[PDB]
């Protein structure tokens, strides 16, 4: 059995920009729903500004891009997943003409990864969608939200259209369904419905990322346009009927989000569970085809725990062949790693085993995965440089093979260090995982 990967595998890392960028309001950027989630998007926002907004400053990756994007080269990175600011570019939101700073930045940004030969892995909308378009139209509930984002992807798409191959519409579009107000702007008022407002947003997010499938295809001939969900892998407790049907509906909760994507309508189940709850969703005529017409190209998913119904390295080889053997389509890792505490040595070095055992092992059953014949573009772990957690708008808990001195009140001198991962992920990638 060989011990080696496919070849051209796309090995590297994954952020998001409000994540790391920092310089939240420079060259006219708007404001998203993360600069007003100082407590991360699992927590109220608030829009007081009274409060220490880690998202704020990041890491300062928008003023040191050159030095990080040299140490993903270092570890010979073949690919690097971030996301377009949607505020840099259109800071309200509805805005005719774009932003000119802000498509620069991310031209000097691919500029940088095409100089050491790393793909550019674009998400489009990552939970930063700009302020203004909820105040004014109410979120991803008005259809004219949908106008705007297309307006949004056609832009990225024309400006980079020799730089990035590999797009991705939505991160998760099913964090509407937990998060509302990151994951589709909105806010329930006075006797709103809620599950209402949320899946009618859902649907616009549904329809808005086929027509950037039809727009990518169009401007970029050669693109990959793919979808995001957030695996949940569910085993049942016991081998009682109702927990495994109770494991096969969580695990649907996401794979509805895929069915649109991958497959181009909303599947059979969803029509009982649209009628045995309130759940009425207003459709345009020509959505239907639209949703069926703009399939995406790739599953991009991300995987970090498997969940029980009444960490597992083994549980992202069932998710891949599950995946697979549904859609039958190229999938790619996008997210997937260990958040922990990190403890800087006297001599300076970060000895993290712990999260070279967790990566080691995620990626020995990933090649047992492809062994079974899945089709995996490549693996982009998240996190390789410290970022602020997208959950509670932390440093603390670290995904990094780069280490930043930043802590949780934003104290710390910036300075990055390489930890022992580092070197362990650039090995990886040397041999092609045959060092693992």
């Amino acid at each position: 059995q060989t011990k080696k990967f496919p070849e051209g595998f796309l090995w590297g890392g994954a952020v998001a920009a409000n994540q790391v960028e920092g310089a939240y309001n420079v060259g006219g950027k708007g404001l998203s729903t993360a600069d007003v989630s100082p407590n991360g998007v699992m927590y109220p926002f608030d829009e007081s500004m009274e409060s220490l907004n880690l998202y704020h400053e990041g890491i300062d990756f928008y003023h040191r891009y050159k030095e990080d994007i040299a140490l993903f080269a270092e570890m010979g990175f073949k690919a690097f997943r971030t996301s377009i600011a949607w505020t840099r570019i259109f800071p309200n939101g509805d805005e005719t003409e774009p932003n000119e700073e802000g498509l620069e930045f991310y031209d000097r940004l691919f500029d940088e990864l095409l100089k050491y030969n790393i793909e550019p892995v674009v998400t489009i909308s990552h939970y930063e969608m700009p302020l203004g378009l909820i105040k004014k139209y109410g979120g991803w509930k008005n259809r004219k939200v949908i106008d705007c984002y297309e307006h949004y992807a056609k832009t990225v798409f024309t400006r980079y259209k020799e730089k990035v191959k590999y797009w991705m519409t939505f991160n998760e579009i099913n964090m509407v369904l937990h998060a509302p107000f990151t994951g589709g702007g909105l806010v329930f008022e006075e006797g709103e419905n809620k599950l209402n407002a949320m899946y009618q947003a859902a649907h616009h997010l549904f329809v808005a990322s086929a027509l950037a499938v039809k727009a990518g295809h169009d401007i970029i001939p050669d693109a990959k346009i793919g979808c995001m969900i957030a695996a949940t892998t569910t085993y049942p407790m016991t081998p009682k009927p109702e927990d495994v049907l109770a494991a096969m509906e969580n695990e649907r909760r996401t794979l509805f989000f895929s069915d649109v994507q991958a497959r181009g309508a909303y599947p059979g189940y969803m029509k009982r569970f649209f009628k045995e709850n309130g759940i009425t969703i207003e459709m345009a005529e020509g959505d239907e085809d639209i949703l069926k017409e703009n399939t995406v190209d790739y599953i991009g998913f991300s995987y970090y725990m498997s969940m029980v119904a009444s960490i597992d390295p083994k549980g992202i080889r069932i998710t891949l062949n599950t995946l697979y053997d549904r859609y039958q389509k190229p999938l790619f890792i996008v997210e997937n790693g260990l958040g922990a505490v990190d403890v800087v040595e006297e001599d300076g070095s970060i000895q993290d085993d712990y999260r070279i055992n967790y990566l080691r092992d995620h990626l020995k059953e990933v090649r047992e995965a492809i062994a079974d014949g899945v089709d995996l573009i490549g693996y982009t772990s998240w996190g390789p440089i410290d970022l602020v957690s997208a959950s509670t708008a932390e440093m603390k808990k670290r995904y990094g093979y780069i280490y930043v001195d930043r802590d949780n009140e934003g104290k710390g001198t910036l300075s990055r260090t390489r930890k022992k991962s580092f070197y362990w992920y650039k090995k990886v990638i040397e041999t092609n995982g045959e060092s693992l």
